[PDB]
């Protein structure tokens, strides 16, 4: 009854990104969100240099027309010192500094090398094949803006500018608990109507891999006072609080009354498959997210709702959510109009190099295995019905959380 | 002269995965290699349950074709161990223990409540909607092979089996350094032709994201005692050793004479671009990877060769040269036959949703132009020349390391 998208944006419009920052050495900023625009201390490149292996010339000399002896050679790591007489060129290598008074570089493959000179015949435009100081980064220039997530792509660039450390937004603190007598810890006899609690583990893993900082409170004892205390404990110390399962997502019970006691909190019936319900709202100093019980629904939910929430919340400017790709099926697909169906696919290249998807086999909520077997989602459109082979189809690869 | 593929093979063929293990609780197992086949000590599910919101029934009450009332309710965490008289039915919820002596579960889509009990508007057969115990997972069955890289797919399922912990292969330890009187750290100025030392940082970061223990000995001084000592220390405490640059990648100097003392090292001239020189070989107690000084080439060699080696060394049986898709160019591309060119570029949706690739622009070799402008590698065939707009081309999206997946 609610489009995933609508749900998402309401979530995101209520949410203010963290601002508390801390300064760290680059080596510790993997995954981390720039707190402040980084600015260049230096010009990149630092000095005018040769775009090619060729020869440094002055337009005057070219016009003269005669072959130009080589008076010297500038290299990557040794500029040409000393006399550069009219009538001569300087042999130059890609990257090497252009000598004092140089008007142009001529790629060697435009030239004839001879007894007593380099013979130039192509017109030479002033400035050709020189890279001018700062043309790739001027000093003073923003190089990565605040809100950039830091990666092997950025951090060495920053190191290259002589920068030892940068300010990043502080990790998001996220507290985690489940509740329910059914739930059992690994080790104990599986009791009567009892099962091993796996959602908490799942959510823990994804939180950490999302660069969050998890305060895992564990299974709360089947009791209002115990539960109430846990909400207080968590909202005192964290930005986000997640019920991984047990706490009502609409169904009336003491859990529900404690939520409506401690906060203003929605219960949404999302139009998706798998799963449906989701709780979200504001505790005193935290956002609350309650996942359904069922392992699949919980997972899909966390990954499609909570991930983004945290991403915005972290200070990250870009969507943390991977991008999607139009592609064809190598498999008939069942889909009922009504829900936004996230089914598992195998995205892989076919015989002719073409990328295609393949159903993983059975796709219920009573087996979890279609996250290992899968390597991507197949986001079939809400209204869209069944899907005969070779159809255009939206595909969303699994990020790191699953491999 | 030597093809990227050949070099890769030489390396891995020599290499022997770690078998040393440790056993950790599941929550500490992300990205970690399973040492031992995970064997299921119990059945999932653990007692025969129901598929649907319906009624546990029989075939000698349904033999009656009579309206049958409700004796009790079986629930998720409240299984029914109650009287269930002769002519009655048991309310059962989706997922719950089939109660003693039960034969089938009906929906309420085939059922209505009358004054005198629940009457059934469809056929009802033995096995219907009772999930067998252990039909998903049989007890004593292998769930996850030894060599699997544990992830958010595997760990909760293992947890579904009451297992708190698993054996994994210990992390690969990697020693890192660079050397040369050129190299300088942040903080300090630039002794005429000095430069800042990025390769090490770059590599240190990647290794960690690959789940290694990094032993980073910084920039070694340009002195044979410093350098030899660094090598000995390194080799003694690690499984791999990597000069991020400074060490000979083939040129005749005092680092080279050390390599040949301490190990059997080969100096390779790869048929690639950017770059060429690369060093691989066994030391006393570790493997040595020597990266060329040029940063763009150091980074490209690590990604394309060293990463795979670490994968192998790790235990991970997932044979892994990361994925590559055949896409159209939005850009002209300069390219010389004879070398396999890793150019960088920009994978992105066009109007129609089908992917395309633009060049970064290309100016100088530059960690900017290459990574952080590119979101992928445009990998061009060795035998190929120049590409105009809309030739087919191979592309290899950057991974986590460059913020890709």
């Amino acid at each position: 009854l609610m489009s995933l998208d609508t749900a998402l944006n309401e979530m995101l419009s209520r949410v203010t990104p963290l601002t508390a920052q801390e300064t760290l050495p680059l080596v510790q900023c993997f995954g981390r969100i720039l707190a402040s625009d980084v600015v260049s201390p230096l010009d990149v490149p630092g000095f005018d240099n040769s775009a090619m292996d060729g020869y440094a010339v002055r337009l005057a000399d070219i016009a003269s027309g005669q072959p130009l002896p080589v008076a010297g050679k500038s290299f990557a790591g040794q500029p040409y010192h000393g006399e550069w007489p009219a009538g001569t060129c300087i042999r130059i290598m890609t990257g090497a500094p252009v000598p004092e008074g140089c008007e142009a570089v001529v790629m060697q493959e435009q030239t004839e090398q001879m007894d007593n000179g380099v013979r130039f015949t192509a017109e030479v435009r002033s400035g050709q094949n020189i890279r001018r100081r700062g043309e790739d980064i001027s000093a003073g220039a923003v190089v990565f803006p605040a809100g950039t997530r830091l990666t092997t792509a950025e951090l060495p660039v920053i190191a290259s500018l002589g920068i030892a450390e940068v300010p990043v937004i502080r990790k998001v603190r996220v507290a985690l608990f489940s509740t329910g007598d059914e739930l059992q810890l690994p080790g104990q006899p599986l009791g009567d109507g009892q099962i091993y609690d796996t959602n908490r583990l799942a959510v823990h893993l994804m939180l950490e891999q999302l660069g969050c900082e998890v305060i895992n409170l564990g299974i709360i004892r089947d009791d209002p006072h115990a539960l109430r205390a846990a909400f207080i404990e968590a909202d005192s110390q964290a930005d986000v609080v997640i019920s991984s399962g047990g706490v009502s997502v609409g169904e009336a019970d003491y859990t529900k009354t404690i939520l409506e006691e401690l906060g203003e909190i929605a219960f949404w019936k999302l139009a998706i498959k798998p799963g449906k319900p989701f709780a979200f709202g504001k505790l005193s100093n935290s956002w609350f997210c309650g996942l359904p019980g069922n392992p699949v629904s919980a997972t899909l939910t966390f990954y499609q709702l909570v991930q983004p929430l945290l991403a915005k919340l972290s200070g990250n400017t870009a969507s943390g959510l991977p991008a999607r790709q139009r592609v064809r099926t190598a498999s008939r697909l069942k889909k009922t109009p009504g829900r936004l169906d996230f089914q598992a696919g195998v995205l892989q290249r076919n015989a002719d190099g073409e990328l295609e998807v393949t159903t993983t086999g059975h796709q219920g909520s009573h087996i979890f295995s279609s996250f290992s077997l899968g390597n991507c989602f197949i986001v079939l459109e809400r209204d869209r019905g069944n899907v005969e082979v070779g159809e255009w189809v939206e595909v969303e690869p699994f990020n790191a959380l699953f491999g």
